[PDB]
């Protein structure tokens, strides 16, 4: 789809994890950003695969584009990131929220990481602060710190010709589905409420691009909505819902959810900017699954 | 159910893993064996739980029984063993096939086990050889080496009043379901054929007790059959099927199966006689998931 004149956005949906990855291109310079890419992972066998990522590679080439940014909205709990795989193939710089350091501190300890694992986000090329601008060719973008699902979550705002899009990560879902859970380490429902109200203070017509979609009641996949529709109809956080009410709802709801299938594999990879842990003396890399701890 | 006069057998079915565990008691002395017990494991969160095992504990106490043996037919790929939990709670000796050492060697390397990991089966109290006798109170039992699904698989024969039962592990399944897969390390279809033909050389009326049952076509769970019915009707290995034909079938079938959900957690625990790996310096135990190896 094209927003304004030059904001080109392709959505790629991963069936296994319900993740929506994006290719965001400046139609003029052909520079692009890949957002929230997926490295396929079979937890039964420990096998990774680049099939989903290769779709992005092919689309970049089909467009004659050049990757400038490999972005992650947050340290995902439900899938492994393909950012390292894609930066290697395609170039560009990886970026993530500056509060990655807090996530690394917490999960470096949980997974008892090896003593060379950096907790200062240096695995990533660029650490983004709240309201910090960045460019995708001639497109002006801005990173927004929108925590609550995690302490580090970012949303990416991009504007062209007076129209705005925001890639909101796991904050809002489609209006019929609600909002993201707030029970992972350092998550907080009240904080998510405030983040979402900042997002919903953008102009009504602003397009909002989802990070996951779970096909509720078997409808087709959806990935884009507007500020106006969220404010009117989001089942969790429409305009009528105050902070306290949201917090009570969200916290009671979180108590009923199970862990994502891939939380332990995912976080320990994504905290390393999409690298597998360093191999042991036998040449094999291992995920570590903490027992009776998470 | 009672075989002969004094061979008491209770079956316990685990829905999550389709494992059938057994309590086998001498009705006279009340001495018993627990076979192929399940320690519940949620791979998403890394949590173990003793719910299934506690069913056995309760049944032992209800019977006023005393555990003499905690047995495993093989190093299971589909569930974690509760043998260590049950031996601590109830006493008795653990036993497993003497060829455990070959499994330990192979998986000690795969999981790059810590140096204190023994590859001589010393984690188990007793290592059983082919046709070796053992007692459950006044009941005469015999261990049979029946490899093919794994190099170390054992079947346990028990006799009373001229009637025989055999707990066959993952060799035969019910006649309508066939036989076990032969693709795990050191498995071999030809070897499994020969093992099954030894089992099917027992008297026709011999009862055979299954290790898994997968409710094919939505039928109710079944766990016991006879030598005669297997020879007549087993869809994979009835009397009419020769060795070469079985091998071609079994090998072509194995190429289509996926890994068990819990293969990597299960085998690194079961190779340790049901102990979790020893904790690291932070006091947490971890499973190791080899990446891109299995
Ligand atoms: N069953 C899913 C759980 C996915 C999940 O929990 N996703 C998070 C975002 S990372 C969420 O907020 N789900 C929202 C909800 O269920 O209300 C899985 O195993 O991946
Ligand atoms: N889907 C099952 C796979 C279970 C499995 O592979 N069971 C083995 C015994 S440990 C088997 O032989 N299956 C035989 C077949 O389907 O032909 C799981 O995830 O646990
Ligand atoms: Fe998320
Ligand atoms: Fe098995």
């Amino acid at each position: 789809m094209i927003i304004g004149n030059n904001l080109h956005v392709d959505a790629f949906y991963d069936e296994a994890t319900s993740t929506i990855s994006y290719l965001v291109m400046d139609r003029e310079t052909r520079q692009c950003a890949l957002i929230d890419s997926v490295l396929d992972y079979d937890p039964k066998s420990g096998r990774t695969c680049s099939a989903s990522a290769d779709r992005l590679v092919e689309r970049v080439n089909e467009l004659n584009a050049s990757v400038r940014w490999v972005l992650e909205t947050h340290v995902h709990a439900d899938h492994l990131s393909a950012a390292a795989y894609l930066k290697e193939k395609l170039g560009g710089h990886t970026a993530i929220g500056a509060h990655i350091t807090q996530v690394q501190k917490v999960f470096g300890a949980l997974f008892n990481a090896e003593p060379g694992f950096a907790r200062d986000g240096s695995q990533f090329d660029v650490l983004l602060e709240d309201e910090e601008g960045f460019r995708i060719g001639n497109l002006q973008a801005r990173a927004l710190h929108t925590p609550g699902h995690t302490p580090a979550c970012m949303s990416f705002m991009i504007e062209d010709a007076g129209e705005i899009a925001v890639f909101v990560g796991d904050t809002l879902f489609m209006p019929d589905y609600g909002t993201a859970r707030c029970d992972f380490p350092g998550a907080d429902a009240r904080t998510l409420y405030r983040s979402i109200r900042r997002l919903l203070a953008f102009p009504d017509q602003t397009r909002l691009f989802m990070c996951h979609d779970y096909l509720p009641g078997g409808r087709d996949m959806q990935y884009v909505t507007t500020v106006a529709e969220q404010r009117a109809s989001n089942i969790h956080i429409h305009q009528g819902i105050d902070e306290d009410s949201f917090v009570a709802m969200r916290e009671a709801r979180d108590k009923t959810l199970e862990m994502p299938v891939l939380i332990l594999p995912s976080v320990q990879v994504n905290m390393r900017s999409g690298q597998l842990p360093p191999p042991e003396a036998n040449g094999v890399s291992y995920l570590k699954i903490p027992l009776n701890k998470l």
